[PDB]
């Protein structure tokens, strides 16, 4: 229900909902098994069109204007001191999300407070080529201003803010955009800013890292966790197909190792942008998806709260706005189910498979603790599986049915569609 370290557990991505919202959904929160809770950008913003809150004005979050606290769509400064407090009377610890590689696009926004700092910025002039690290970092990522990450002075601004939220409640970070800022090997452009503003008294930090060749996920490692962004689109391609065959969804497309990756189904971008990569799933597929990766060891599953009603193409279905709380799945049976397995079978060893070859059929033995089993299938299978349980009988914990383990054998339907956490008490 709630892990001995963020590191541990699950965290809910509590996307666009407001400080308000999070206080008071988080005895909620503490029931469905998370351990940490991640934010929307915590700081003073471009509040563009006007500050109108529909779903669609998400982006306006990810353009600062100065580091301080509170904002108009998700609150003030005192509401998120008072909403970590909310947090830690259940023991839920609060992610950050970090926006410190760049400020709003629009120049007569940015603050004074920013604007005063001799030499702050690195320009806006847009990244032209990707496989160029020096491009990558030292240039502007969508014409949003590029802050000049190699000024101690901005790098002790940016530090402050950090120090900050840490003092304000906050027990982590997500850095936003981390591969834009280089690190001290990165060259001869290379700076401390990384070993800087990551000494803090965060319990944990990850930086949002999308692979590609230019993004040394094995460097940034040495220093936060890593986004395991390939295997993200293993899994959503699985799920596509309908097929969890495991030679596939096994291996996290990435060379750093799982303890210091942060893996998902999907990000707010996938969803949200309007590529609409993932937003074809449904429900369904998320429970699914997230049978699959919140059973693995080691690894730190996020999962992403999606906007009311949104779902199978349908992004903006305009029946909540930034700040309300997100849909309910995030409390559903089967989720909380495997969010309470994932944080019983901290430390045991996994082994994935497919019952009976069937590749519709995804099954994560933990040890000799529990199982998590996936059936993607259109139809109901009865399986007959060697098990390292002990005999007895088991009642599907994410939803209904039970099995029976007999002479080192499961047996059982998982029904179609269907999610089954197994393991006693
Ligand atoms: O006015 C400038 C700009 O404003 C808007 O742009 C929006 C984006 O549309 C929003 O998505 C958002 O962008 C945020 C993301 O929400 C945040 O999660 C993160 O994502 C970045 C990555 O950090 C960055 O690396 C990059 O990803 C690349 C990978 O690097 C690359 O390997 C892979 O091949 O391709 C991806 C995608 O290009 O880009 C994503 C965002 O797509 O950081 C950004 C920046 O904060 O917020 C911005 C700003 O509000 C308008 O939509 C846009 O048209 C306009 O140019
Ligand atoms: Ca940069
Ligand atoms: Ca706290
Ligand atoms: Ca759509």
């Amino acid at each position: 229900l709630t892990a001995p370290s963020i590191k541990s557990g699950t965290i809910l991505h509590a996307w666009n909902w407001s400080f308000n919202t999070l206080k008071h959904n988080m005895k909620d929160i503490h029931d469905a098994g998370y351990t940490a809770i991640q934010t929307s950008p915590i700081n003073q913003v471009k509040e563009g069109n006007q500050g109108d809150k529909s779903m669609s004005n998400w982006y306006w979050l990810y353009q600062p204007t100065s580091y301080q606290i509170g904002n108009r769509y998700l609150g003030t400064e005192q509401e998120f001191k008072e909403m970590c407090a909310a947090a830690e009377e259940y023991g839920i610890k609060v992610i950050v999300d970090a926006v410190i590689n760049h400020t709003t696009f629009d120049y007569a926004a940015i603050s004074n407070e920013v604007k005063s700092i001799p030499n702050w910025t690195h320009g806006n002039t847009q990244i032209k080529n990707w496989s160029d690290r020096w491009d990558v970092t030292q240039n502007s990522l969508l014409g949003l201003y590029d802050w000049n990450t190699q000024n101690t002075q901005v790098q002790s601004y940016l530090k402050r803010f950090l120090e900050r939220a840490l003092n304000d409640g906050a027990d982590g970070f997500r850095f936003d955009a981390a591969k834009h800022i280089e690190l001290p090997d990165d060259g001869s452009y290379g700076s401390q800013f990384w070993p800087n503003i990551t000494n803090t008294s965060a319990e944990f930090q990850y930086g949002q890292i999308l692979q590609d060749s230019a993004s040394r996920d094995a460097a940034y490692a040495n220093y936060m966790d890593v986004t395991a962004s390939n295997y993200g689109h293993s899994i959503r391609s699985a799920l596509k197909n309908r097929n969890l065959g495991v030679s596939n969804i096994s291996h996290y497309a990435s060379d750093v190792s799982a303890d210091k990756l942060v893996t998902w189904v999907e990000s707010h971008d996938t969803y949200a942008n309007d590529d609409e990569e993932s937003t074809w799933m449904s429900d369904d597929d998320i429970r699914l998806g997230w049978a699959v990766i919140a059973s693995r060891s080691g690894s730190t599953p996020l999962f992403f709260s999606r906007p009311e009603g949104g779902g199978n193409g349908v992004r903006f279905p305009g029946k909540s706005q930034i700040g309300d709380r997100g849909s309910a799945l995030f409390e559903d049976q089967a989720i909380t189910a495997v969010n309470r397995f994932h944080n019983v079978m901290a430390g045991q060893p996994e082994e994935l498979s497919n019952p009976n070859g069937n590749n519709q059929i995804f099954m994560n033995q933990r040890g000799s603790h529990g199982v998590v089993l996936a059936n993607a299938g259109s139809s109901s299978v009865s399986i007959n599986t060697a098990t390292k349980l002990p005999d007895g009988r088991y009642d599907n914990k994410a939803g209904a049915g039970s099995f029976q383990v007999n002479d080192g054998k499961l047996t059982g339907t998982i029904n179609a569609r269907s999610v089954a956490v197994l393991y006693p008490d």
